[PDB]
């Protein structure tokens, strides 16, 4: 019962923000631009210092007409109406958003300890109980985002943060989408796509627990399970039913693997009848106390070395670019709602 009612309460907290979403909470001038902290095909992700408060933050900065350009328009609608709405321990924080006549911008809380994505590779592999302590905060954050019908769709290292105490931050809701039914869209990253994304099915939150499998393996190997130079040689492999563990792995992760990375999935773990129960109480879940995770009360395994809230160490240098904004307003129509 306590579970049905915490659900219950975030539900009505989430719908009250999705029904009617805040709007226009900062300006860019507010903030002083410090350091690029990752780039794409539409968008940015800055350090920024708010002028008054000296508060640090991430600024996501997307260029609407690229966004456009590259069919993404409902993908940052969904985005920003979905995180103004949550409130998870696990999930970075929008802080404010705002648009201008060239593009939309989200102001995140800044974490300083880095992507998941270089700490594992600097580190080679995670062990088990450090893999574990990191899985345990996403399984407990996708039963908060399904039960609110949201799917997540890119679940990654690279998309989670490591705090000032060792827990995950998750970050980039670009993917993210409330999902009435079921959904379609060809996206996420090759790696780790469901084989009902590969095969053009409509899909739902089993795309998100077979895309944990992936992480929980690439946690503990240092690797993902599926690889190759070209996407279809990736996708082939993840259709084929075929996955091969290193000798290391406790027959209980493998157990685990064998179940979230179910090709069918109306068998994969997270999407039967005892729903999230089936992973949090698997044998290699049993040393976790879930309410204590929650409670960010376990010591982590890890803590980031950084020097202070606007240390950029832990991130990697970018060509710095201007940041422009048209005199002429572009593509007001297609974001009114941001
Ligand atoms: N997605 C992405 C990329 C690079 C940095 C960040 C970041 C840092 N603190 C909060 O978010 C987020
Ligand atoms: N308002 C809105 C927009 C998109 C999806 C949904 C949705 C999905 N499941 C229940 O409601 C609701
Ligand atoms: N994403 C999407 C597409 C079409 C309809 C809906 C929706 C939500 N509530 C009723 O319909 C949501």
């Amino acid at each position: 019962e306590s579970v049905k009612e915490f659900l219950a309460k975030a539900k009505e907290e989430f719908l009250k923000k999705w029904e009617s979403p805040s709007q226009n909470t900062a300006q860019l001038d507010h903030f002083d631009r410090i350091k690029t902290l990752g780039t794409g095909s539409f968008g940015r992700v800055m350090l920024v210092k708010h002028k008054e408060t000296g508060n640090h933050y991430a600024m996501k900065i997307l260029d609407k007409q690229k966004v456009v350009k590259l069919k993404q328009i409902e993908h940052t609608l969904n985005e920003k109406r979905i995180l103004q709405a949550v409130n998870f321990p696990f999930l970075v924080k929008l802080e404010f958003s705002f648009k201008d006549n060239s593009n939309l911008y989200m102001v995140m809380e800044y974490v300083p300890g880095g992507e998941m994505f270089s700490h594992l590779r600097r580190i080679g592999r995670f062990s088990e109980p450090h893999a574990r302590f990191y899985a345990a905060q996403i399984v407990l954050t996708f039963e908060y985002l399904h039960s609110l019908d949201l799917i997540y769709r890119d679940l990654k290292p690279e998309n989670l943060l490591i705090d000032q105490q060792g827990y995950i931050q998750v970050t980039d809701f670009g993917f993210a989408k409330r999902v009435k039914g079921r959904t379609w869209t060809l996206c996420g990253t090759p790696e780790y796509l469901a084989p009902e994304i590969i095969l053009s099915k409509g899909y739902n939150k089993a795309v998100d627990w077979w895309a944990l499998g992936v992480l929980i393996y690439e946690m503990a190997a240092g690797y993902p399970p599926f690889f190759a130079d070209q996407p279809i040689q990736i996708y082939e492999k993840i259709v084929s039913g075929k996955v091969r563990f290193p000798s290391h792995f406790s027959s209980d992760l493998k157990d685990l693997l064998r179940n979230l990375l179910q090709v069918d999935l109306t068998k994969r773990f997270g999407n039967l009848k005892n729903g999230v129960n089936d992973i949090k109480n698997h044998k290699w879940f049993a040393t976790t106390d879930w309410i204590a995770i929650y409670q960010r009360k376990v010591e982590a395994p890890f803590i980031p070395k950084f020097k202070g809230p606007g240390d950029t160490s832990n991130f990697d240098d970018y060509e710095e670019e201007e940041i422009r904004v048209s005199i002429n307003e572009k593509c007001g129509k297609e974001f009114t709602e941001f």
